[PDB]
């Protein structure tokens, strides 16, 4: 059955990791996890999301493809860093191997940029070019990109030693210096060095921020790492306060201040949606909220932002023609972009987590579980988020500590 009561210990504390799918009453769980990642790590063009990029005939390094039938296949920082989270979770050395080979070669931008704010940070879009060739579409970074580097290297380090091809320790510790320097305002993470008093709630991960902090040597460091956590707590405690009721109606938005204030329409130059839409960014914030929840304890606020916001997803299926939540909403306002795909229940399940509503937990968690994996054009995003959720319902996405 459904645990209804999460612990205000978490799993990181006490080293009881909960099994979702188990509470759920489901078989073959292990079994389902293991093929999920087989499939997508696989050479089937199916549900396959890992390719290998060669150059003339010689072998290079792997990328997470970000299909996309409408602008061109492109490459993703979120993408790749979730895939090497992934096979981290998973013991799966030369598939992160490949990834982290490529992420470092090819997305990095030079330490000797010569601008000052690329300097170390992960281009967020790259592609080939017509003759095959990678190069870079887009410098500016996706800051939840370089956390999940940050956040898988550590745990290589852990499982795997520093012997190797990579010393993951080191990789990880320049990584966390690099948020620190380049992507933070504040204690707060950036949407963009570009912009101020700007965050995307989707960003917001505190449990990593404790993760990172018992996982620095100095004294200094980790009392920053541990601020940064305390500080993230707020601004989602704070936002899930602004987004209570009207005029929100209970879902996290793409953009934030740093007070936790949705951000109202357009604001820079290149911006993708408006500020306030519920929209694929915002599906990972009670993601994030679920993930916090279980490993670093279940507090009033946590429970609190994914029963509301499961609440009004559940309210807003009931009043849909197509008898679905949809995957955008502004205002509380379907905006007519499809019905909820596979990534978007995935984000929702992970949710549960820190859900007090069993009844809630069953129709969400078998809406996710009854899902074939992603397959097609659209499964860039849907089979990443499916990806990391089999993990979280599994009892598999643990945090493992390095020893000093």
């Amino acid at each position: 059955a459904f645990n209804n009561n999460p612990s205000s210990v978490g799993a990181y504390s006490s080293g009881t990791y909960r099994n979702l799918a188990q509470e759920m009453g489901k078989t073959n769980i292990q079994q389902k996890v293991n093929s999920t990642f087989d499939n997508m790590f696989g050479y089937n063009n199916t549900q396959q999301l890992y390719y290998p990029y060669t150059e003339n005939g010689v072998y290079k390094a792997h990328y997470i493809k970000a299909i996309n039938p409408d602008e061109g296949d492109d490459i993703r920082t979120e993408g790749q860093s979730w895939g090497m989270t992934a096979a981290v979770m998973l013991n799966k050395q030369e598939e992160f191997d490949n990834l982290w080979r490529f992420a470092k070669a090819y997305q990095k931008n030079p330490d000797n940029h010569p601008d000052a704010k690329k300097q170390g940070v992960y281009a967020w879009k790259l592609k080939l070019n017509q003759n095959g060739f990678v190069y870079k579409v887009d410098e500016g970074p996706a800051p939840d990109g370089e956390e999940y580097f940050a956040f898988a290297l550590l745990n290589a380090s852990a499982r795997w030693g520093n012997s190797g091809e990579f010393n993951y320790y080191n990789d990880a510790i320049t990584m966390l210096n690099t948020i620190k320097n380049k992507l933070m305002e504040n204690q707060i993470i950036r949407f963009s060095p570009y912009i101020d008093n700007l965050t995307d709630p989707s960003y917001h991960i505190p449990a990593f921020y404790d993760y990172f902090a018992n996982n620095v040597t100095n004294q200094a460091d980790k009392n920053y790492w541990r601020q940064v956590a305390t500080k993230s707590r707020t601004l989602l405690k704070n936002h899930f306060t602004k987004v209570s009721g009207s005029p929100h109606w209970n879902l996290p938005t793409f953009l934030s201040r740093l007070d936790g204030s949705p951000v109202i329409g357009y604001i820079f130059n290149g911006q993708a949606n408006p500020g306030q839409w519920y929209e694929f960014n915002a599906w990972r914030v009670i993601m994030n909220v679920g993930l916090d929840a279980h490993l670093m304890g279940a507090q009033a606020w946590h429970k609190s932002a994914v029963n509301k916001a499961l609440g009004f997803l559940s309210y807003a299926k009931t009043n849909n023609s197509k008898n679905c939540y949809e995957q955008v909403y502004s205002y509380g306002g379907a905006q007519n972009r499809g019905c909820a795909g596979e990534g978007q229940k995935a984000a929702n399940a992970v949710a549960l987590l820190a859900s007090t509503n069993a009844g809630q937990a069953n129709e969400f968690f078998n809406e996710f579980w009854s899902l074939s994996q992603p397959t097609g054009d659209y499964r860039y995003y849907n089979g990443s988020l499916y990806m990391l959720a089999m993990l979280h319902v599994s009892g598999n996405f643990k945090f493992y500590n390095n020893t000093f």
